[PDB]
DNA sequence: GTCACTACCGGACA
DNA sequence: GTCCGGTAGTGACT
């Protein structure tokens, strides 16, 4: 629901004209912050893929 | 047009 | 990091 490694933050406004409104943003696994679906969708175009190699997996028990 | 609502991004903050 | 505002966009409509 929130993709693996990402974080979702929800906040509610307290004062002023827009009191009660909500703001949502996402933090990526590298700490990039996205406050809009538009900017996140732009980023995702070339940067949405994650890849894996055999070297990412440790099958050994240390001495 | 107005009204109500959503969405995006900017600036203030010291 | 915190916080709300200004602006543009959508869509129904007495």
């Amino acid at each position: 629901p929130v993709p693996c490694g990402w974080e979702r933050v929800v906040k509610q406004r307290l004062s002023g004209k827009t009191a009660g409104k909500f703001d949502v943003y996402f933090i990526s696994p590298q700490g990039l912050k996205f406050r809009s679906k538009r900017s996140l969708a732009n980023y995702l175009l070339k940067n949405g893929e994650t890849f894996l190699k055999p070297e990412d997996f440790n099958f050994t028990v240390l001495p």
